[PDB]
């Protein structure tokens, strides 16, 4: 009947299924809730090389094998969705299923990940291998010597602008907002850069090239609804990932404006309670990857095996 | 000469996970191995906790790790580093017998930290046949017997904690007469019911069968008198020793154990701006290849992110 668990998990990525392995193998009674609605960004990618001990593997693949092994361990694997949980009382509570059923766990991890944002546009699936470009360190080849576009106002496009200024001869920041959600020594760097033009309350209507390359981008004022349109080589996706919290409550756990989960004791995992830790992209915008996210997951289940050890 | 964009000191988990994400952002970089120091996951068998992989041993999980980080483009160097200049830009590695020096834009310090063992009777016999220094990647060594843990410090304390889960019984043998751990730690190992603390005694001989431990013989170091535990593994837990000796002092920010301080969390930044460190050689806490692998690629993408000035 009811389920108690001494590490309840709310994720099924990198970070939460290495978190299910280290938990499980501490003989602490674990379950990972992997979702339903929910999938993991690694299912969507389709060649992962930088992956430590593959040269090349599938993601499909890789999650595979990480799952039969939490499996293994004696990680219990649930394709459930979380709805909520309580932080107010331990054990903490878990709302998952479609008939809701509640499962107590003595510590919470949260490794429920991030999403892409990705804009149903004309041309961007036309122009998603050509012209656009969701990294500017990597795509800058199409930067160099040409006008380029720039989308949303925060800190990856904040940073995304002022590198392509050395190699770009104008840079245009779309922004859907009244101001930057962005630290103010990045916006000062931004708003004192002449190669920068910055849009406010906008967003990106069509991309329009030639059939091989990105030549105009046209942009339509939220407020007017009037479309412009700028020449550019290429656009830059920069608009920032949503941390996957949309089932906290507001003051259950501290949260910066986009929704990432904040860690109040660096290097660990923990958050703003005690008992609950966080791992993965739902807590790190910076990095971003795979090896990261499970380093994170390691880290976390540590954690809650000391300090749940310490509560006895 | 040699000039890379980024200069990897280490080739572990840290180390060549660093060199395979540099090498994929198409910068010149080389991974310095060693030849007289080896991966800690050398000195193991079973891995059991690095995902994607139910069970790996640690030489094989190295190759495979090395193998990429050759396949992504990244120059593994064989040899030993004996110095560095920090003081300058590019800084200047020198490395080998011949005293080769190679310059690098950025650095990544990644020279992990070794679990010191102990010589007794039967230690190297059966080393990975029972005898360990990690409880949480050996615990399989331990699962219904009883254990042995060694040493009197914070890491003896959470290991011989983690270890009541799992045996049937803890034996924690101090060299002294008192801990050298936290108030909390001390309190719960003594409060704990499945440890028997022993104090003022040394491991006199690790007993087996061919293929297993059996029984570990502990002997009083007051009065001498030997005593026989009835154990079936035995775990280190008497420190670490971070492999920063080519550093000299000052150089870089360190603890007095000398692991590298990080200053700006959580990135993986160093006191001097253009060198980071990664895995063991700045972590005294979780001390996983999971985790090293991790912060390897961390400094990579700092070091990438710094380079574009
Ligand atoms: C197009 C693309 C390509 C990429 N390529 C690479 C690459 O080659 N190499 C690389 O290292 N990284 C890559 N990344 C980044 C990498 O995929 C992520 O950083 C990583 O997957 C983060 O792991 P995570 O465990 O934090 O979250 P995820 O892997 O996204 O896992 C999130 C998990 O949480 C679950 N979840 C979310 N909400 C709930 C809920 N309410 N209830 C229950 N479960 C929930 C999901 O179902 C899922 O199981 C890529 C990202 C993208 C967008
Ligand atoms: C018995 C045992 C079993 C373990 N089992 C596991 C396990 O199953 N799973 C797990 O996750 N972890 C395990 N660990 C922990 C693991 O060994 C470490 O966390 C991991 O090796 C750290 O990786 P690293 O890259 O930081 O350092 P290392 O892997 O130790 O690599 C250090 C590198 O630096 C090089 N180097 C050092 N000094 C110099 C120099 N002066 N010049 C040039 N090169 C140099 C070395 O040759 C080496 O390549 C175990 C540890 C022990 C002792
Ligand atoms: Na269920």
């Amino acid at each position: 009947t009811q389920r108690h668990v001494r590490i309840g998990i709310i994720g099924g990525g990198p970070a939460g299924l290495t978190a299910g392995i280290y938990a499980s193998r501490a003989n602490l009674k674990t379950c990972v809730f992997v979702g339903i609605e929910h999938t993991s960004q690694m299912f969507t990618t389709t060649d992962v090389e930088n992956f430590p001990s593959h040269t090349a593997i599938k993601g499909p693949a890789l999650m595979e094998a990480i799952q039969n092994q939490a499996e293994h361990c004696g990680a219990e694997l649930l394709y459930e969705d979380v709805h909520s949980i309580d932080v107010s009382s331990r054990p903490f509570k878990i709302v998952h299923g479609y008939e809701n059923e509640t499962t107590l766990a003595d510590a919470l991890i949260i490794a429920t990940g991030a999403t892409a944002r990705r804009l149903d546009c004309k041309g961007e699936k036309e122009y998603w291998q050509k012209g656009v470009s969701a990294c500017a360190v990597c795509d800058s080849a199409m930067a160099t010597g040409k006008e380029v576009v720039v989308v949303g106002g925060g800190d990856v496009a904040c940073e995304e602008a002022t590198y392509l200024t050395k190699i770009a001869t104008k840079v245009y920041m779309v922004l859907r907002r009244d101001k930057f959600r962005a630290s103010a020594a990045m916006v000062k760097k931004v708003m004192n850069e002449k190669l920068i033009e910055i849009i406010y309350d906008s967003a990106i209507d069509e991309i329009k090239g030639d059939g091989k390359c990105v030549t105009s981008v046209s942009i339509k004022n939220l407020k007017d609804g009037k479309t412009r349109t700028l020449n550019a080589g290429a656009l830059y996706w920069a608009v920032g990932h949503d941390p996957q919290t949309s089932f906290l409550k507001k003051g259950q756990l501290e949260q910066d404006e986009a929704g990432y989960i904040l860690l109040k004791d660096h290097p660990t995992q923990r958050t703003s309670v005690d008992g609950v830790f966080a791992a993965g992209d739902c807590c790190d915008h910076l990095y971003r990857q795979a090896v990261v996210a499970a380093g994170s997951g390691s880290k976390a289940a540590l954690d809650a095996e000391r300090w749940l050890a310490m509560q006895e």
